[PDB]
């Protein structure tokens, strides 16, 4: 098991492709993103209303953060969105291990 | 980064009006919501929220509610994830995560 | 609050039946599974399994077995995370996730 931080951002669904360029100019080595709803408090939405939620597996802590701070500073003062961040354990996954593998020892 | 707990609850797609009304009157700051399927013990149609929660006991309280008032009658399954917020102006007030 | 391992697979849509089966045989009480796009335009379609099990050993079954049979010929990436269960029949059975003795 190789150790990870689950970077997730949830926001409008009209920063698909701004977002997805971001993340693939950090470095990252993929992501995951998928249609949601959403109600939130921050009342900022541009113009149950329907989002979507990116998860980004990162090596490190700071790779995660360098995207969070990224993303939030060009758009969460314009558009509604949080990002938030879990500790999760890649087992395998060939780009994100390499080819030597996750581990598990 | 300010700790959070992710409250998850997946049940039955009819009760999405319900939960959500159970949530907002938790305190929450809010929710995300998603369609997916699923298979359980006795592929069918529900969803899954997500609530991030500032304390473990806002998150229980939702849950005792959620599964007191449905979880006789309905399938479901409530579960809770550690997590960090990073970012949310809601969630974490003017002064932002640094917290 | 019950400890679980949240087991969590990003794999191709084709391999959908194939892996609930799996996970059907590995003792699993059930599984989570949601459409999802990903890259690893050139987003692809994929799914997104998510099962919690009552042991890690459970969780590494799955995934291994998972892993041996497909991943040399189908994209995917697996990893787990730690859960708590607050709430579930057959996941914490009748006595419910916050027993005693
Ligand atoms: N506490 C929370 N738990 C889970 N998801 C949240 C939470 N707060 C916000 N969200 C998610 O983030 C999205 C954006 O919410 P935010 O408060 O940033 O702005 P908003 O304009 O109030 O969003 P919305 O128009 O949906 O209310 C929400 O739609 C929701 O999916
Ligand atoms: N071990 C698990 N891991 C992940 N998700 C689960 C698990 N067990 C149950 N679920 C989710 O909870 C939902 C409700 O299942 P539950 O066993 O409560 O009742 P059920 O009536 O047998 O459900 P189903 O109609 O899906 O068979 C499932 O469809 C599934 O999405
Ligand atoms: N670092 C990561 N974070 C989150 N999800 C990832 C990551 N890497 C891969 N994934 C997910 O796993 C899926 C399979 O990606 P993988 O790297 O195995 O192969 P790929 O052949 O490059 O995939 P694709 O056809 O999506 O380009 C991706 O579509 C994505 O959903
Ligand atoms: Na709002
Ligand atoms: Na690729």
């Amino acid at each position: 098991a190789k150790p990870a931080n689950k970077l997730v951002i949830v926001t409008e669904k009209i920063l698909l492709k701004k977002i997805a360029k971001i993340i693939d100019e950090s470095g990252a080595k993929g992501y995951t993103v998928m249609n949601t709803g959403g109600k939130g408090s921050r009342n900022v939405r541009s113009s149950i209303e329907a989002n979507i939620k990116f998860e980004i597996l990162t090596e490190t802590r700071e790779m995660a953060e360098e995207i969070a701070d990224r993303v939030a500073v060009k758009y969460f003062n314009d558009y509604a969105g949080i990002i938030y961040i879990c500790s999760a354990e890649v087992l395998y996954g060939h780009t994100f291990c390499g080819p030597e593998g996750c581990s598990a020892w």
